[PDB]
């Protein structure tokens, strides 16, 4: 992705989530759109920035039903034009490979994700982690995500995945993780607060791909 | 909840599922909505359901976030006029607190999903499931989802969260379940396929209800 850095847009306002990305648009190429977004603005918000800024929009939807739900999520997603789907693989092979399914007949992909950023991600996901990791490899995914708050998990979780593997990871920020020292075992890093919150949030963009350039 | 029968309505088009909800409106007082409905039709549908059926809505929306993610999930669906939201348990404290803190802030209800129902959950959230579920207790949760394919786990489930809690069991029918032998330890059963792909959605609903009277 464009300077390696996805935009998580969280904003829950049209007119402000417009804004804000049209400001940062020269730094990437990679909108993040999750449901703060989308149930506020609905489904139609991901063909408009597509549209506008000409950028990809992964979308973020944790999806974590039982198969033909995650089915059903899937399709309605990529009908309204996102290229990528996020789903959590703690839910089970049977899950994620319905929204395998679902992209290879619609020409789309899945991001699998792994280990999350958060605190609570102690609790129950990082002991599954490794293990969600390596069903993802036996299932044939090629995307995941990764947290940027725990750089040595990410390591582990590349080793597992490959380098052929395309790894994302959040964190970056406002939780506390560092662009640099997550992007040497990520390819892109996803922000969202330190940019969108950002009095300047160009300014804030420019600053972070700065530091990731030097690298 | 009427008839301890709750209509999980996962059709896609808004003239399909008004259609099967008002057939069967005489047999239940709380619907289930989730992802494949709302991200097909718009979050508008809750208060349009609410208003026209005069039921208690779900927002089965699996919030499966980082904690600050979630409370802007919340705070959007119970906008939207849901009388409550499913929540995963397995991404850990922090996430299942900030969907109770934004509930308390609106007079809301949570569920907490603790094991689910499909092949998949063998893999990673039954084993955790217990500790799910004795995370929801100690946060003060008192509506939960468990199992009904799996009976002698709805039952452990039952076992840790007391009989004063609020346990509704989603896997009836069309997965396998079966009506009475899950109201032996949950208070009520979802049910989507078994009714709203029938030929006949309200005998369908009359013939599960018939075979609950009689428990
Ligand atoms: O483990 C994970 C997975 C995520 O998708 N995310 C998401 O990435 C973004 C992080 O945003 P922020 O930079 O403001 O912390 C949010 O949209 C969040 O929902 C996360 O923070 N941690
Ligand atoms: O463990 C779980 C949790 C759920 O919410 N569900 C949900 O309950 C419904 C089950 O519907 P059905 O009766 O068609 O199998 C679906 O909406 C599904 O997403 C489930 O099946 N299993």
């Amino acid at each position: 992705v464009m300077n390696r850095l996805i935009l998580a847009m969280d904003l829950m306002n049209r007119d402000d989530a417009l804004r804000v990305t049209g400001e940062v648009r020269e730094y990437i190429d990679t909108v993040k759109i999750g449901y703060p977004l989308v149930l506020s603005e609905g489904m139609d918000i991901i063909a408009e920035f597509r549209k506008r800024f000409g950028c990809r929009i992964i979308a973020d939807f944790k999806v974590a039903d039982i198969p033909e739900t995650n089915e059903k999520i899937c399709r309605a997603t990529f009908k309204a034009g996102a290229d990528a789907i996020i789903v959590h693989g703690f839910p089970g092979a049977d899950s994620v490979r319905a929204c395998l399914n679902v992209a290879e007949e619609m020409g789309r992909e899945v991001f699998l994700l792994t280990e999350m950023s958060h605190p609570g991600a102690e609790m129950f996901i990082q002991g599954a982690a490794d293990e969600i990791a390596r069903m993802g490899v036996d299932l044939g995914v090629k995307n995941y995500v990764g947290p940027s708050t725990r750089p040595e998990r990410l390591s582990r979780l590349r080793e597992i995945i490959g380098q052929d593997s395309f790894l994302i990871s959040p964190g970056v920020g406002a939780q506390g993780g560092d662009p640099g020292e997550t992007l040497r075992f990520a390819d892109a890093i996803i922000v969202g607060r330190s940019i969108y919150l950002a009095d300047n949030p160009a300014a804030a963009a420019a600053g972070i791909i700065e530091s990731i350039k030097d690298l």
